[PDB]
């Protein structure tokens, strides 16, 4: 067949019920995330193919960076609050790993702040117990997943993607098969 179980994809051996249509796990601190999201735009090409009411959802992993790896992943939960994701991620990439000026929590604030997200507003969310139980749902996610790395793509629970399985010679031609491939999967 052209898609096959075990090349462009992975079947989970224990299906996640509930779990969300597409489900990406990343990392700040992940240099081949930054590679995935800021270089060959996956996020969006995935987006471009995906059909009417497939919603995208992108969590924030803690196993790389230590202490700043959490509060990145309890930044993100701020984004996602408050719905900056579009205004942060790229300034939270590069602060992180092209700058490297963001070296603490209040380094990851300046970013928000600097992208016209109040002060006061940051840190009410910060502190807020809406802003933990997501850091909780992020982390949940991986468990249920059985997550051993990022970047990471998960279609209805079910299927992971297998980058590794796919064509690697041109990084356009590898882009659109992992964007194919996603398409297929919400639809099996
Ligand atoms: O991060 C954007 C960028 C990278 C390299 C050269 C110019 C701009
Ligand atoms: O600042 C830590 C970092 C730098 C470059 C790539 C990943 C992580
Ligand atoms: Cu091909």
């Amino acid at each position: 067949a052209q898609y096959e179980d075990g090349k462009q994809y992975t079947t989970l051996e224990k299906p996640v019920a509930g779990a969300p249509q597409v489900l990406e796990f990343f990392s700040f601190f992940c240099p081949h995330c930054y590679q995935f999201e800021e270089v060959l735009h996956i996020s969006d090409n995935v987006k471009k193919k995906l059909p009417e009411g497939v919603k995208m959802t992108k969590y924030h992993v803690n196993f790389m960076g230590g202490d700043l790896g959490k509060d990145l992943t309890q930044a993100w939960a701020v984004a996602m609050a408050l719905g900056v994701e579009d205004k942060v991620t790229v300034p939270l990439f590069e602060g992180v790993q092209k700058t490297q000026t963001i070296r603490s929590a209040s380094d990851i604030r300046d970013v928000f702040i600097n992208a016209g997200i109040k002060g006061e507003e940051y840190d009410a969310a910060w502190n807020s117990f809406v802003v933990k139980s997501l850091v909780a749902q992020q982390e949940k996610a991986a468990a249920d997943v059985q997550l051993r790395g990022v970047p990471a793509m998960f279609v209805n629970g079910k299927y992971q993607l297998n980058p590794q399985g796919m064509d690697t010679s041109n990084m356009d031609v590898f882009v659109q098969q992992y964007a194919d491939t996603v398409k297929y999967l919400s639809e099996k």
